[PDB]
């Protein structure tokens, strides 16, 4: 949406392409939200205070001040993402591959042969993380830097199996000029970096389930972290794959071996995090170039050690050029060692140059079992060639991808892996491993059991929705639990399809109201970057990966009209009342017939009801950000606005006839969820076939009557014969609203056969309290019909006839037993 | 599949169409198995014995006896239902279109208009239940008669809006000889019929859940079940109702008076039923010519009163001419009133003859409550027409369908919608209920609550399965439930969806592994047939309406051989391995690759693996008739045929690879639901990497080896060393079924790189046997590789050479110590 707050002298509207202009001092709040209904997704902002600025960026809707014209104004158009708290812009623009380059953020590519392998002319550079050395080029009022890289090219043409680069990248280039910015992939890794390290300090632990590689490098400073993911592939789990041979496969141009270098060190990592919640030293030997320590020291601080004779520049101690060999008591234990122990041949006779290569596995496994063989906290990641070998059964086997597949895989070692466990194994179970099974991911830790915790922050963001998971466990897991973020994907289609997918796989699709939580948020992605301190410049569309967002337990349960609140409600309302085909009172006219005041749609310009709600329903695909479940659950219980609970029923059921009509089951079975609900935290009663009801007499009627009283039947209600003493406290502490309340008649009308009436206005908005006053003092009050205010007049039918709208006022107000010779009570 | 068995000395095959021929006499229940999968519908068993029919009969296939050839044979073509214990055919044959006439089992439609309404020529007749009247037109060895009748037509025009008749039924008649006979339908009226008037002696107590108008007859006679449906119509639940005026409209040519008067009284019972397990007299007033009786009386035996002026052919008493007006005191309390108190306007002035019907409403209201003023166990059900009234809130609104609606509809009453309920009505809110809702059911009563019990016998055929209805309830109602038979839908498609309808309702669909039960068939229709004493000539289709049938706590979960049996297990694949389109050993090559013995498919003639149960995984559509799930249960516990532990898991690993490539979700679901479950009733160890090994060794070797000393390694095990001792009794109580089994060499092949080996044959089930008596003494045995006996020869590559089939016989077995000097037995 993208809100642009221009300066007051110095502003300008000019011929551009999606611009609409708002300015005005009415109300903080109720500013924003005529803003967050603007259709367009530019929006000019002309005269402003902080606080409606505040109220949108809390909202997830990017909204920032602009001071200047020249580049300040004509850049920020673009997509970004906005950290409101620090002020910083992360702008999403791919429109830097204009000067004829592509972009990384780690550094190790930068020493390959690969501007040999680009297209003819470009190059890639300004490598740093989140694009934070690109902020040298700009100079703002705000801090700000493209975060855009293309790490997706270079990481998924290694896990392609496909050898053209230019082919690869010419193709994937243009899938960017041509397919949707997918904002919301890329706003995650700035979601990421700022969500755990506060996460991590409020509530002194966090676990996280199904991490990818997205975060090899997010957690590398957080070991209290426990990640859950995929189990591991062991050597337990040869025994069943087929014997083959040596496999020469080529699958990268360019020399991928610090990337290998670079996981099989971050996953030995990650599993010693996950037996000790502490973090190593880093020994190394073999492996010298070790341009990928810099990325690493970007986020996490790490004492590396190395051993070899060439050149390591990024370290802390290249302690000697010769390679570690057999001083091995000579290591702290808090640690883990990294073995690439190796020769390249030259043009030695191969068989007879395999018997080295033989030799040093052996010897790099005697280096494996003398380490931890002593101390306690010491894991290893060792190299080995495929041939027969004793190895420990509960062992982790990787084979993270290389330049090209020549017969070596790791394997790494826990303490307890040599405690009386080893098989042997052979030759060709290895190259079956080597050769079909490539390792998908660092984070190998076993999988996360669903269920409940109560000491457990736990977080899952794109893991469960899986068609595999129990649906039932996750549900329970959501209500039946506090401290918690989790995501699931939202049902974004119709006919209420409870499983979608890629036709890949299927994921277990939820409605906001399939969980009963106690105090929790449930909403989108742009509502909880306000929640976390973000805001985002695109919304989210109808259809597509969308996804609800359900925080528990946290304190802005209560804040609602802050944080997931019913910004954005009447967005796309405002696009089909004027614009999309229909008439204006379109809305206003469908819930009055489909509520049976069908005879009567002249008065739905005001005093029409099912305001929010109905809007919340039949558009929830567009405005699920705003949690529906919450806002009624707070109005319920007083914890600004007042809604009768009549008016949410009917809500409701003209919901259901919009969707039968439309056939758009999922509506209509939402509109079943809530219905229930709502008679759920509350009940409401119906005085159906009354005894009493309240009635008010008026000076005099400028109509024609033939009814000998001519009365406005207020309400009606069915109560015990010694409850009058408390009903005439209400009627006594708002006799005033009653008589200070602008009753007007301008009209009759046929409510039905044989009744001719008048219509009263302006009355119901103090009907509504009394229905709501009454209420919790357990009085039943009102029918399940809709209470159109009426004067009677005649039983004919007659014809509409208009007057110009004629105040009218109360001689009295009477409390009347239906069908009885008395009163007993009548305020004056 | 309609089992034909012919005299053995006249007996004649001709040129037919559909007709295969079989003659044996093997065994009995292996003879039926190999009938039961043969490929077509109609067999010829030419000599036969009683029980192999018997078996069909249970198995849900229709078998019977032929004693003739020129009608008891050509006329028993068509397809049946049998009750194979009175030796009944119910045929379903429509060829009696030919002699042009429609037939009909309600005797009060003959006396209608309607053969003026018919087709030119054509009539109907036979009005007989079941067709219980046409057995006179047959002179067989069995009883017979053909219980087609076009109730569908007529019912359906009630209910269609539509006026012309001859455009109807030639629309239907047509829609019959088009599209296929729905034989799953017509068989139900047969098998309700037997259902339940043995099953409410045998439970003591029985609820049904919805019930429909297929069932308007079916209970009149079993006061003591309790059925449940839709809730009723309540004058509660007019005051929604918008005012509508007359509306007069004609939906039936010929008049059908004496189905409302049926179907009014017989809502009345079901009524008196559902409060006061009895059944009444049924007094009557102005319905006199009541053609509906005789069709009452043909289920269950009433008393009926009549008092009206004509001639009531078909009652007990009709005491007066005189109609039933003040002398009400002179009534028994068991008992219902059936108010019609009528009159038929001439040519009088409607303005004013309307007064009159008013006049009588009054009044046939007083006769009601003056009714239910005195005595108990009462229930009325009284005429209205459409005008202001004062009536009773939780009193139950009929207007099941008529001639043409012309303003009236009835009420019935209970003892307690008289004790302090009353309401006004207005005109038009009748009006309302009359031109829009019609009646849908005489079955009126509470919904079911979808919960466990143990004292009711819980029937469930048609009616859950709605997409309305908790999922988990109605699983945990058939999980946690003794006492019941409940249907569900079967996953009939591919891509495993949840939820199948026909673009009106979706139906919750499931697999039979939804369902943890502890004593239950889960079958299909054809299948409980059998075990309630029916049989069924047509097979059904692999899409399609088709239904599990859940048996729960009943005496036949122990007789594995005889209900819900192997019968028909191999019906499709026979169709797959022969005909269309594969080669014969199809299935016998795919199921050893996809269990790594793809280096060898030679030996898939005999001692392949993995029979019964693969075909009942991809097949499921087909054969989920034979619970697979009761299969396996009782074969983890002796309680014949014996397979071992082991087999079971690769028939579901190839059923999973055989979805894979297919990409049946639903077999791969499958597989996973029943892989687990293996796991469930008993547990499986493997000594992946064991310490001792049971060998044998032999005289001779034919062939060329240069191993030391060749030997068979006939299975290795993980144990302790005090365990020898109580393995050693295996090796002595199964010393000749080892030394007395046919070991036979034919070949030599590749086991795998550098190991060059023979193979061993005839020796696996003694195999197989052995694991079972390590597996109850909890001994491990075996590894998660499939074990291909195999006798080793050299360490090198080379050739298969083929000899003849020479048998090798056994010079000693011993239990060795791998890689120890040692052993401690070996028989001789
Ligand atoms: N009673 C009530 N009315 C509202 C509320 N929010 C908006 N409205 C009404 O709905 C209108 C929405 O205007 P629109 O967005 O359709 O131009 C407002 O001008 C106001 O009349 C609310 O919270 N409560
Ligand atoms: N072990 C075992 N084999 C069976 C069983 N039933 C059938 N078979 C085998 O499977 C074959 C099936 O023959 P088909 O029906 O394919 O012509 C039988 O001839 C027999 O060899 C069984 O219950 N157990």
């Amino acid at each position: 949406m993208k809100v642009l707050a221009l300066r007051h002298s110095v502003a300008q509207v000019y011929a551009d392409t999606q611009i609409y202009t708002h300015d005005d001092t009415k109300d903080s709040y109720e500013n924003a939200f005529l803003i967050s209904n603007l259709t367009t997704h530019n929006i000019l902002y002309f005269n402003y205070s902080a606080r409606t600025l505040e109220i949108l960026n809390k909202s997830g809707i990017a909204a920032i001040e602009i001071q200047s014209l020249e580049e300040l104004f004509t850049l920020i158009r673009c997509n970004f993402t906005y950290d409101y708290e620090n002020n910083v812009v992360y702008l999403h623009d791919y429109s830097y591959y204009t000067n004829n380059e592509i972009r990384t953020d780690q550094h190790w590519i930068t020493k390959t042969n690969i501007e040999e392998y680009l297209l003819p002319g470009w190059k890639l550079t300004y490598v740093g993380y989140n694009g934070n050395d690109t902020r040298g080029h700009y100079n703002f009022s705000f801090t700000c830097q493209n975060a855009a890289t293309d790490d997706d090219i270079i990481i998924e043409y290694i896990y392609s199996e496909a050898l053209d680069f230019q082919n690869f990248m010419l193709r994937k280039i243009k899938e960017r000029m041509t397919t949707s910015l997918p904002i919301a992939r890329l706003s995650n890794r700035v979601f990421r970096d700022k969500l755990f390290p506060l996460l991590v300090k409020k509530h002194k632990r966090v676990v996280n389930v199904g991490p990818r590689n997205e975060s090899m490098f997010t957690f590398l400073n957080f070991p209290s972290i426990r990640q859950f993911s995929n189990g591991p592939y062991l050597v337990k789990n040869t025994i069943k794959l087929k014997q083959e041979r040596w496999l020469g496969k080529r699958v990268s141009q360019f020399d991928i071996g610090q990337y290998k270098n670079m996981l099989n060190v971050i996953t030995t990592i990650y599993h010693y995090y996950n037996l000790y919640q502490e973090k190593p030293i880093i020994y190394m030997v073999g492996s010298a170039p070790s341009y990928w320590i810099y990325d690493v020291r970007q986020y996490s601080d790490f004492l590396f050690e190395t051993w070899d004779p060439l050149d390591t520049p990024y370290s802390s101690i290249h302690h000697k050029e010769l390679f570690f060999a057999k001083d091995i008591g000579k290591l702290k234990d808090n640690s883990i060692l990294y073995i690439d122990i190796r020769t390249d041949r030259g043009n030695a006779d191969w068989k007879e140059w395999r018997k080295v290569v033989e030799l040093q596995t052996i010897s790099n496994l005697n280096l494996a079992y003398q380490y931890l063989a002593t101390g306690k906290s010491k894991v290893c990641c060792v190299k080995l060639t495929a041939m027969d070998l004793e190895l420990p059964v509960s062992a982790k086997l990787l084979h993270h991808p290389t330049t090209e597949i020549r017969s070596e895989f790791y394997l790494l070692l826990d303490i307890w892996d040599v405690n009386n466990i080893k098989r042997f194994i052979p030759k060709g179970a290895l190259y079956s491993f080597i050769n079909n099974v490539i390792t998908d991911n660092v984070f190998i830790q076993s999988p996360f059991k669903i269920r409940t915790s109560v000491s457990d922050y736990i977080v899952a963001l794109y893991a469960l929705s899986n068609d595999f998971n129990n649906r039932e466990d996750i549900i329970n897991l959501i209500n039946n639990q506090k401290q918690s973020l989790i995501t699931v994907r939202i049902n974004n289609t119709f006919k209420d399809e409870p499983k979608v997918g890629f036709k890949s796989i299927y994921d277990w699709t939820f409605l906001p109201t399939d969980f009963e939580t106690t105090n929790a948020i449930v909403t989108s992605y742009d509502g909880c970057l306000g929640i976390f301190g973000l805001s985002i410049s695109l919304a989210s569309k109808p259809t597509g990966n969308n996804h609800l967002f359900i925080l528990n337990g946290t304190d802005k349960y209560y804040k609602l009209d802050q944080f997931a609140n019913h910004t954005g409600i009447s967005r796309r309302s405002h696009q089909v009342r004027f614009s999309e085909s229909a008439t204006s009172y379109s809305g206003y006219i469908f819930r009055d017939l489909s509520n049976s005041n069908f005879n009567l749609i002249g008065t739905n310009v005001e005093n029409s009801v099912s305001g929010h709600v109905y809007n919340a329903l039949i558009y929830y695909r567009y405005n699920y950000s705003f949690d529906l479940k919450r806002w009624i659950y707070l109005h319920s219980v007083e914890k600004y606005y007042e809604h009768a609970p009549i008016e949410l029923i009917y809500a409701c059921k003209s919901a259901k006839e919009f969707a039968s009509l439309q056939d758009d089951l999922t509506v209509l079975r939402y509109a079943n969820e809530i219905e229930n609900y709502i008679n759920k935290v509350y009940s409401i009663t119906y005085a159906d076939d009354p005894n009493y009801f309240i009635g008010i007499k008026f000076n005099n009627i400028p109509y024609i009557y033939d009814v000998k009283v001519p009365h406005l039947t207020f309400g009606v209600l069915y109560i015990s014969d010694n409850m009058i003493p408390d009903v005439v406290k209400i009627m006594k502490s708002m006799k005033q609203e009653l008589f200070g309340m602008d009753v007007t008649t301008s009209y009759t009308y046929m409510l039905s056969d044989g009744v001719y009436v008048a219509n009263v206005s302006g009355v119901l908005a103090t009907y509504f309290k009394m229905y709501n006053l009454f209420y919790k003092n357990q009085i039943t009050f009102g029918q399940s019909r809709m209470f159109i205010p009426h004067i009677t007049l005649s039983f004919s039918n007659n014809k509409t006839v208009r007057i110009e709208t004629t105040k009218l006022r109360i001689k009295s107000i009477y409390l009347r037993k239906i069908r009885g010779d008395t009163v007993f009570d009548m305020p004056e």
